[PDB]
């Protein structure tokens, strides 16, 4: 689910373009109801995966072993707009450069949950 919900390596959207409107639907987060908030990471998959071997930190939700990126990364926050009511799901697109925190699990040990962005 991490790849589908949070990875979009080849994109670099701008402030409240149609990006989030398009992506939240494309990545299956507007079915049944509009997912309120979500973040996409615009970095190569390999660099995001390497975060699992960087700075270990306490998670911002259930445990699961979280790690903070050594470097800030290019992300985009999607946030449901006020005048948005299902089935019509409208989002504000907010590009940012922040350190990210992910929960890693499995074998291979890779990111499985996006915990939060720093700052």
């Amino acid at each position: 689910a991490f790849q589908r919900q949070h990875m979009d390596s080849d994109s670099s959207p701008s402030s409240s373009s149609t990006y989030c409107n398009q992506m939240m639907r494309r990545r299956n987060m507007t079915q049944g109801r509009c997912k309120p908030v979500n973040t996409f990471v615009h970095e190569p998959l390999v660099d995001v995966q390497n975060v699992c071997f960087q700075e270990k930190v306490t998670c911002k939700n259930g445990q699961g072993n979280c790690y903070k990126s050594n470097s800030s990364m290019h992300i985009t926050d999607c946030r449901l707009t006020n005048g948005s009511r299902y089935p019509n799901c409208a989002y504000r697109t907010s590009p940012k450069e922040r350190h990210i925190i992910v929960a890693c699990e499995g074998s291979p040990y890779v990111p499985v949950h996006f915990d939060a962005s720093v700052e």
